[PDB]
């Protein structure tokens, strides 16, 4: 360890959040993505089942890593003096949802109905596992471009999944609900279900709907590309202002504009190769 397993590319992104290198694992040589996080960063921490003290990031990878490729999974982590390394999967080619959406415009509704789809499966995913991400966006979508399968990636921000309120919020605020902005309060799948609808939003329009606060606590959506009227009632039902009136997942998989996915090796040959 840790040079040693892993031979460090380019920097691939960097944020307060952390420093992300390209890597191969020799040995494999396996694509992996190396994350470094100072520890004087780190806001909350968690426990490892063998009773360590840990990034709630890795307690969160930990939980959601096990298989279903809907997720960048963590291979491996270390500890220095000042700091934890992530070792994650790399996909390649791939490119982020953020950059594919400002290359090619707003999207066709049957891409946009399959990379949703594959979101919706993931965050289940991670619901399931008991986990919620608290950062669903664009830029925290990997693209694999060969396989048209989408991965979720950064839980950076995010909890342990429960039924009570939660009090703190540190995702992205264009992103956060108006009971967040009003009362500081929110649940977590009510949350992340409108974060789901300002993310459809953003796919088949090019852009986010709302950029301050006050218009965030409106609630008024207004399309600025031509739009179905089955995906712009999904969306306007994902950005409900009651929490109550936003749908569950099943709601959302169940609606009309929802049908007929492609699956993700059809998505990559008619909209990505
Ligand atoms: O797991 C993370 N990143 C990754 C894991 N595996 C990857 N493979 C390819 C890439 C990648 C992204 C963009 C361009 C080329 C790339 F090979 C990133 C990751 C991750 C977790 N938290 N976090 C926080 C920041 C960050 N930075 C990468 C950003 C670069 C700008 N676009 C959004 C990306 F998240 N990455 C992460």
């Amino acid at each position: 360890p840790l040079e040693s397993q892993y031979q460090v590319g380019p920097l691939l992104g960097s944020g307060g959040f952390g420093s992300v290198y390209s890597g191969i694992r020799v040995s494999d040589n396996l694509p992996v993505a190396i994350k470094h996080v100072e520890k004087d960063r780190i806001s909350d921490w968690g426990e490892l089942p063998n009773g360590t003290r840990v990034p709630m990031e890795v307690v969160l990878l930990k939980k959601v890593s096990s298989g279903f490729s809907g997720v960048i999974r963590l291979l491996d982590w270390f500890e220095r003096p000042d700091s934890f390394v992530l070792i994650l999967e790399r996909p390649e080619p791939v490119q982020d949802l953020f950059d594919f959406i400002t290359e090619r415009g707003a999207l066709q509704e049957e891409l946009a109905r399959s990379f949703f789809w594959q979101v919706l499966e993931a965050v289940r995913h991670c619901h399931n596992c008991g986990v919620l991400h608290r950062d669903i966006k664009d830029e925290n979508i990997l693209i694999d471009l060969n396989r048209g399968e989408l991965k979720l990636i950064d839980f950076g921000s995010g909890a342990l999944l429960k039924d009570t309120v939660y009090t703190d919020f540190d995702g992205t605020r264009v992103y956060s609900p108006p009971e967040w902005i009003r009362y500081h309060r929110y649940h977590g799948r009510s949350a992340a279900v409108w974060s789901l609808g300002i993310l459809l939003y953003d796919m088949v329009c090019g852009d986010i709907p709302f950029e301050h606060d006050e218009e965030i606590i409106r609630g008024q959506v207004f399309f600025r590309q031509r739009v179905s009227s089955e995906c712009q009632h999904l969306i306007r039902w994902c950005l409900a202002l009651r929490p109550s009136d936003r749908p569950t997942f099943e709601e959302i998989q169940n609606h009309p504009w929802m049908q007929d996915v492609l699956l993700p090796q059809e998505t990559a040959e008619i909209h990505l190769h």
